[PDB]
């Protein structure tokens, strides 16, 4: 009786052209027991496998046998909760070739789950086998394919049992395409293959077969999922089959992207049963999406928080000595004085300590003799604290040198320190606002000749890790109580901050970039220019003011200073992220404008400045400032104030057209208008009773309904329901209507388009239907209808002069008050965020106008990544420039064209370089060279003055000059220390100092991630790179532009980058120039880009620090009890949120390899929908709730998320 | 660039075919009623760029 | 109890505009003999 494909299950034919198959079925879980076990975290989903055998049967179905199937692609996943329907439809387009998609419609929404073309395409050639003997012979050599299934499973996705098969498998080599696998179906899924053309699960296991023939040694942390097939085709049943042949073609070693495979399935016969050809697995995204990864999973800066101390006391006996160092000030005895007190009294038990007052530079014999008077006989005695006071609160151009003494004290007085025969004592530091914290009281005012200490210690903290070295910074109005308890019992913390009467502790927090870090610039509007846009579109919320840069008028343009724009559905469509995107070119905000012409183009003569003007445009009417072409603007006639220019245009410029000029009403003619009430409407409403129609009408809510009946515009019908045709229907006799103005989309659509009578007119404006495919029913086009579509933007951009005609006409109609404007409601521009809400709901009626700001309002502008970087008219210094990167960054800018940009070094360049010179001077670049040692002010003041006398301002800087050098702790020389500190120090300082005058836009200083991080290869580097650090926070602190970036190593798996990815050059220079020059424009003052999230020193900080937020979180291995955390509801369920939020973030954790904020985006780190595949089916099975991938990005952020679960999962409490 | 005016007078995925060439603001006029009354599903869509569907029949107009 | 209609062929819900349920059965006495003895007219006949 029953012969239906089980997974297509039904297959009825429609005979309506286009011819269509339409296939409907259940794919649950429950009525196919074994699709249970491609558990993906441990949930159900339905294989691509699955997808090709039924593309298959459908070919199968309509062609016939022998005809297959080319370009699969898979789109989304699924869950297969219990019962899943599928809808599978096939539909013949056009003769001899065909389309096949399926698709779930479940939920209210449809998803192309994967598309297909079932095109024949096929003759009577059988295919040639393979040579058993042949191939077999070839790659004998075994591996552990069993234990290869195992391990995939591990990584994430599990085959449970019904999907095995695929047997021990055997290669040439584990990264060679010559995996010899064997394929059999498992004893519960022998019986019913008859049904299938080739089991689904057969299919599968082929495919998997590629998981290990990629690379059998695969890498941690790496996930991957097949993604669509080029070609098909199935030769004969597989009741017997015994391989697939292994034929890769993968561009592999980058990780992911493809691997292009062609499986081949063949019988023991070496007969070929079914052939795939073009199979790729995890596409990714694009190659900028891969750099922007690239940049969130590397940025690193310094993250403070605030905390209690978990000490409380304990251990006892803390009979410390202490060195009162460096106090060369007339008063710098309370602090040490005021420690020892609190020592001697709160430290509970014996608590002698005793004081080495070696000041700087004290004497000579106090390098050694000095200190031996303590620490000769009880040296290292229990622990030890450096404290090194306060001191001025800003820097002297001598200042510098202090700092250089201050360095020397601490490395000479550590050295002597570390050099004790038994165990170190925990090195305590105490300095005085040394340390930058965070907006809580952080800002100007640090004391930089300590800053440089920081470097120093973090380094010495990786060099000697016995003396565990952790170092408190301190303000003045902290009060030494709690900092004497940190003395006596501090916990294991390495850099904290007393910044006031609160514990601060830092963790280096990788932090990307964000929408607060954007640079902010000060703008008036009544001559700057600034635009709004949706920084997210989907959440209206987020709309803020931008830069805008307004560009004089080119030839055929006006420069328009707009005076109040109007909201339009277009508006309303972009703003929700919804718009129907066709030109890859998203529309910006507002269409329509009313404005005073500032300035006037080359070639137009139609109007002059100072004149009033109208009409549309694309590229965004939100602004203070328009450019927009000449041609598609009109002057206003005196009668119209602005006000009525903008409400008329874009509600009588389409209304006026479908119904005059295209549908050519006529007096007595019946008009149907739908949503009256609206601006479209409302300009319908008026052109009818104007040209002597009868007005019918339909509205919304009844509220709407009885307004319209008090405009006296009688026979109005409601518009949610269909009755309305019916309705009126009655009202006419059955001459039911001769125009009907749609704007409304579903059925209605097709109740007015049977609503005409005989004469046929149907101007439609609305815009769901015509981008979605509606697909009408053409019958009731026979009685002579004929079918409008009325776009006006779309008619503005392609054709201008019959608009701008249009415009013209409705506008002089208007003056002359035979048409009246509709009913208006200004808003503040600034207060766009709710007038969209109003747009959307539709409780406001009339055209919402909004009010343009332009006055000396004075304000706060937001410049987006497309900051100034590169502008011609300026000069750019780049110091260090014949040597390391500094030749790379020169290539870069002469590449990008900037204008004259001046190199400097320390030294004549080396052949090499004057060759690089020259070639790139005859690039075009008109680069021009200089040398000095930038330790001089002399220097300084000369780099200056020739980039700027040239005559072209200087505005861009980057101070780069460094050398590599490696030391440790012992044999750090002096000369060594000076020679790190005059590059980083004085250079920096003198090169702030003579530019301070200039109109600089950026301020680039380099560093290392030593300081940052801390490597026992050099220390005298870190102090000057911290130093640098803690001035450029200083000079964002004083309002200038600055930023410091500070680098690290090349590779990141360390030596093996020679074998596994070859010898290369620098530090990864292309990657790290993209780096640069997204850097350079946001706002951030430190931050450290290295190659970290897996590296090979990463193993160490995570021992060695105790900070260490980055971590390892090693537990994913979540296993069948992880559903208790469904049961912890018994607990308060606002409490249960609570703790949902840190559910989340350790799940975020592991795919992300970071620890995440709670109140960033997910999207912001980077992730491929893998990993948000992996988010979302973890979620499900930890809290037994599902959330869409539409809804996930809305809620992009950890607290939305949170929150939608909790309200998600009380809603299931309630009932 | 396409076509403007259609003077369509076939039938099946011919119609449709002649339906997307049109450019923008192409009128696609049609007077083969066998489609029409047959109750064709037209793919509404290519309306896109602004296309007008007319119906011409001279008999039923007269 | 049996899925499919004999009369009918096999349900189907299109969800388009309007929601369509499309069938597309088959009928005979070749297969449906029960059909065979209503000999309307005599010929063959659906009842």
């Amino acid at each position: 009786t029953i012969t239906v494909h089980p997974l297509l299950g039904s297959h009825v034919r429609l005979t309506e052209e286009p011819e269509r198959h339409v296939w409907q079925g259940d794919v649950g879980t429950s009525v196919l027991s074994w699709l249970s076990d491609h558990q993906v975290h441990n949930v159900a989903a339905l294989p691509g496998a699955a997808y090709c055998e039924m593309a298959l049967a459908a070919a199968a179905e309509v062609f016939g046998e022998a005809a297959e199937v080319r370009d699969i692609t898979f789109e989304q996943m699924l869950l297969l909760d219990e019962q899943t329907p599928i809808d599978a439809v096939a539909s013949i387009d056009a003769p001899g070739v065909v389309n096949f998609t399926v698709e779930t419609n479940r939920d209210g929404e449809t998803t192309r789950h994967a598309t297909a073309a079932l095109r024949a395409a096929e003759d009577d050639c059988p295919p040639p086998g393979y040579d058993i003997t042949a191939l077999l012979q070839a790659h004998p050599h075994a591996v552990n394919g069993t234990a290869m299934r195992e391990s995939f499973a591990e990584r994430g996705v599990t085959l449970g049992a019904a999907f095995g098969g695929l047997t021990t498998a055997h290669t040439a080599e584990a990264g060679a395409a010559t995996v010899l696998a064997e394929v059999a179906l498992p004893a519960s899924i022998r019986f019913q293959q008859g049904a299938y053309r080739i089991h689904p699960a057969l299919l599968d296991a082929c495919f998997q077969s590629v998981g290990a023939g990629v690379q059998a040694g695969t890498a941690t942390g790496g996930l991957l999922l097949p993604l669509g097939v080029r070609s098909l085709r199935a030769y004969g049943p597989t009741r017997n089959a015994r391989y697939c042949y292994t034929r890769l073609t993968k561009a592999f070693n980058d990780g992911t992207r493809g691997g292009e495979a062609d499986l081949d399935v063949l019988d023991e016969h070496g007969t070929v049963l079914l052939a795939v050809r073009g199979l790729r697995m995890g596409t990714g995204t694009s190659e900028r999406d891969e750099r922007d990864r690239l940049v969130s999973e590397r940025l690193l800066t310094l993250g403070w928080q605030q905390r209690a101390l978990p000490e409380v006391g304990d251990g006892e006996a803390g009979s410390w000595l202490l060195i009162d160092t460096s106090n060369a000030v007339d008063t710098p005895d309370m602090l040490a004085s005021t420690l020892t007190d609190a020592l001697k009294s709160h430290g509970p038990q014996g608590t002698e300590c005793a004081s080495l007052s070696w000041s700087v530079q004290d004497t000579p014999p106090n390098d050694q003799a000095g200190l031996e008077k303590l620490g000769s006989q009880l040296r290292g005695r229990d622990g030890v604290v450096i404290v090194y006071g306060p001191r001025v609160g800003d820097p002297d151009e001598h200042s510098l040198l202090a700092g250089r003494e201050q360095v020397r004290h601490l490395v000479r007085i550590t050295r002597e320190l570390a050099e004790f025969e038994g165990e170190l004592p925990r090195l305590f530091v105490v300095t005085r606002q040394a340390q930058i914290v965070k907006p809580h009281d952080s800002g100007e005012r640090a004391n930089l000749e300590q800053a440089g200490l920081r470097g120093l210690l973090r380094v010495i903290s990786s060099e000697h890790p016995m003396l565990r070295t952790t170092l408190i910074d301190v303000d003045e109005h902290t009060d030494v109580e709690r900092v004497a308890q940190q003395l006596l019992s501090g916990s294991e913390e390495d850099e904290t901050a007393w910044r006031n009467g609160d514990w601060y502790v830092a963790r280096l927090t990788p932090s990307p970039l964000g929408h607060e870090e954007r640079r902010t610039a000060v703008l008036d509007p009544d001559h700057d220019g600034m635009r709004v846009q949706v920084r997210r579109p989907g959440d209206l919320q987020t709309l803020e003011f931008v830069a805008s840069d307004r560009v004089p008028p080119g030839p055929g343009q006006i420069e328009v200073a707009v005076s109040m724009s109007s909201i339009n559905f277009a508006d309303v469509l972009i703003a929700f992220g919804r718009f129907p995107i066709i030109d890859d070119r998203e529309p910006q905000l507002g269409m329509d404008f009313v404005g005073v012409v500032t300035a006037v183009g080359e070639g137009v003569t139609g109007h002059q400045v100072g004149d009033r003007v109208g009409g549309f445009s694309e590229g965004g009417c939100w602004r203070t400032f328009l450019t927009c072409d000449a041609n598609l603007a009109v002057t206003l006639p005196p009668g119209l104030t602005d006000e009525q220019a903008i409400t008329a245009a874009t509600a009588h410029a389409t209304a006026w057209y479908g119904l005059n000029d295209l549908a050519q009403i006529k007096a007595g003619d019946k008009v149907l208008i739908h949503s009256a009430t609206g601006g479209v409407g409302q300009a319908a409403i008026s052109i009818a009773r104007a040209k002597g129609a009868e007005i019918f009408a339909t509205a919304g809510n009844p509220a709407k309904r009885a307004m319209l009946r008090d405009m006296g515009v009688e026979h109005v019908y409601d518009s949610r329901s269909v009755e309305f045709a019916e309705q009126i229907r009655r009202d006419t006799d059955g001459y039911g209507v001769d125009i009907v103005l749609n704007s409304l989309t579903g059925a209605a659509q097709r109740a007015g388009l049977e609503l005409l009578a005989f004469g046929g007119r149907f101007v439609e404006i609305g815009k769901a239907d015509v981008y979605g495919n509606t697909r009408l029913g053409l019958f009731p086009f026979r009685r002579g209808l004929t079918f409008y579509y009325l776009d006006l933007a779309l008619m503005s951009v392609t054709q201008p002069d019959r608009v701008r005609e249009l415009l013209a006409t409705v506008f002089k109609l208007t003056a002359d008050g035979v048409l009246t404007a509709p009913q208006c409601t200004h808003y503040p521009l600034a207060e766009a965020a709710d007038a969209i809400r109003a747009m959307s709901n539709a409780e406001h009626t009339g055209k919402l106008v909004l009010d343009v700001p332009r006055s000396g309002r004075r304000s706060v502008a937001v410049t987006p990544e497309q900051a100034p970087l590169y502008r011609r008219d300026g000069s750019y210094i780049i110091t260090g420039g014949l040597g390391g990167l500094g030749l790379f960054f020169a290539s870069k800018l002469a590449a990008a064209g900037c204008g004259r940009i001046v190199l400097t070094a320390r030294s004549q360049p080396n052949p090499k370089a004057r060759q690089t010179i020259e070639g790139l001077r005859a690039a075009g670049a008109d680069i021009v060279v200089e040398c000095g040692n930038i330790a001089e002010p002399d220097t300084a003041d000369r780099l200056v003055s020739a980039a700027t006398a040239t005559g072209l301002p200087l505005r861009g800087v980057l101070h780069s000059a460094a050398v590599v050098e490696d030391a440790t702790l012992t044999n750090i020389t002096d000369e060594l220390i000076d020679r790190d500190w005059s590059p980083k120090v004085f250079g920096s300082w003198n090169l702030h100092r003579a530019t301070l005058g200039q109109p600089l836009d950026w301020f680039c200083l380099f560093s290392s991630g030593a300081a940052l991080l801390g490597s026992p290869g050099q220390g005298a580097y870190a102090a000057a790179n911290s130093w640098v650090d803690v001035f450029a926070h200083w000079r964002r602190a004083q309002g200038l532009p600055v930023s410091a970036i500070a680098w690290g190593a090349w590779g990141e798996v360390g030596r093996a980058t020679f074998l596994a990815e070859g010898g290369e050059i620098m530090i990864t220079p292309e990657e790290g120039a993209y780096a640069f020059e997204t850097l350079v424009r946001h706002d951030r003052a430190y931050s450290g880009y290295i190659p970290i999230l897996g590296a090979p020193w990463l193993a160490d900080l995570v021992r060695r620090s105790p900070w260490g937020e980055m971590f390892a979180s090693t537990g994913q291995r979540s296993r069948g009890p992880s559903k208790f955390r469904m049961e912890l509801l018994s607990l308060p369920q606002d409490e249960w949120a609570g703790r949902l939020r840190r559910l989340l973030v350790e799940q975020a954790s592991v795919i992300l390899r970071r620890t995440i904020d709670a109140d960033r985006s997910f999207i912001e780190y980077g992730l491929d929908s893998l990993g948000m595949l992996e988010m979302r089916t973890h979620v499900e099975t930890e809290t037994g709730i599902r959330l869409t991938p539409k809804v996930i990005a809305t809620n992009n952020t950890a607290r939305a998320l949170a929150q939608y679960l909790a309200d998600t999962l009380a809603e299931e409490q309630a009932a």
